[PDB]
């Protein structure tokens, strides 16, 4: 199965899924860099505005609810929520699944307020479930239905007229048509987590970066490309780039000149280029450029390592393999 995605500003890509009986629908985003699935509570108290902007679960119109009422609080990198645990049948582009999921009831204004998306579905292992949850491929596995134990995403570019597809997620396999070339992969460094070893990154010619080595989580829900806070202020300042508060930016005009960035990945270097980093919007020396990689420093077990999400996905199609433990990339077509 296959799930058309959209494709919000570049920074956010959603797909639907059904929860319950009749099917409520939700936006979610397919995350590869958590385990759980959760979508916005109809017990959310209004008082958290995302949770009026947001489309909500209502367990009291589902006739193959579930209940179970257990705590669980999600935290990602750049921000948090919390409620209990319910389970339902949720139809995922075809595939129809007995989940369980996390109806939230708090979701804060900053940052959900500025999510088009209404919740999460992860696509990571089991062992970074909260709650030891099962995860929602492990139980689309179980099934013995999907071709391959597989799933490959495509995040196409931003788009400024709505009849290019922002982006699909395929379950059980690739799609050819959005790439070229053949796959190259990389083994997981350990089992349980979609990260890789990477052995270095280069700014133009001088891998001046992740020298001896460093790890590389390839994160389908998140934005940017981020490193620690260290490697970032060494990247950016070969850039020339200005730390903002939650980004980088360049003058406008110097955004084209910019050099090249590479990944050294199982040995292949995956280039990408100013314009694959940068959001230019104008050619203005008086106006400034938001790049497309953050700073983001994060923890133990996981961490300190790099991520690389939507924009390093733009220009290479991943396709994650669980029976292989390995991560392959091709370029997106
Ligand atoms: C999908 C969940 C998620 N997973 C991982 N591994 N990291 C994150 N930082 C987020 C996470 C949390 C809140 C928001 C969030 C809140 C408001 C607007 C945008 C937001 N984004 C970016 C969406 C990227 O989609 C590809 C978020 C990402
Ligand atoms: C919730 O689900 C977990 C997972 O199987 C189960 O162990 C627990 O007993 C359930 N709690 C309730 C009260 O339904």
């Amino acid at each position: 199965s296959s799930v058309i995605l959209t494709n919000y500003m570049d920074t956010q890509y959603y797909g639907e899924i059904g929860i319950g009986t009749p099917p409520q629908t939700f936006k979610v985003v397919f995350d590869t860099g958590s385990s759980n699935v959760w979508v916005p509570s109809s017990k959310c108290s209004r008082l958290y505005t995302a949770c009026v902007y947001h489309k909500l679960f209502d367990a009291s119109d589902s006739s193959s609810y579930k209940h179970n009422g257990t705590e669980l609080t999600l935290r990602y990198s750049t921000g948090t929520v919390s409620g209990f645990l319910s389970q339902d049948i949720i139809t995922v582009g075809g595939i129809t699944v007995t989940q369980m999921f996390g109806e939230v009831t708090e979701m804060p204004a900053l940052p959900f307020m500025l999510a088009e998306f209404d919740g999460v579905v992860g696509m990571g292992f089991i062992e970074q479930a909260i709650g030891r949850v099962t995860p929602i491929f492990d139980n689309i596995i179980s099934q013995g239905v999907l071709k391959e134990d597989v799933f490959s995403f495509y995040y196409n570019r931003d788009s400024e007229n709505s009849q290019s597809l922002g982006g699909q997620i395929v379950l059980g396999g690739s799609d050819p048509q959005h790439y070229e070339g053949n796959f190259h992969y990389i083994n997981l460094i350990k089992t349980g987590v979609w990260q890789i070893q990477m052995k270095g990154v280069s700014v133009g010619s001088s891998t001046l970066l992740c020298e001896d080595g460093c790890l590389a989580l390839v994160d389908t829900g998140a934005s940017y490309i981020s490193g620690s806070t260290s490697s970032i202020e060494k990247l950016m300042e070969a850039l020339g780039a200005k730390k903002r508060l939650f980004d980088y930016v360049v003058k406008c005009n110097e955004g084209p000149t910019l050099p090249d960035i590479s990944f050294h990945l199982g040995g292949k270097e995956y280039t990408l280029t100013s314009a694959d980093y940068v959001f230019q919007e104008s050619y203005s020396s008086k106006k400034l450029c938001t790049l497309a990689i953050h700073a983001m420093d994060i923890p133990p077990p996981t961490g300190p390592t790099w991520a690389l999400g939507a924009t390093f996905i733009r220009k290479f199609y991943t396709e994650f393999d669980r029976r292989n433990n390995r991560i392959g990339f091709a370029l997106a077509r």
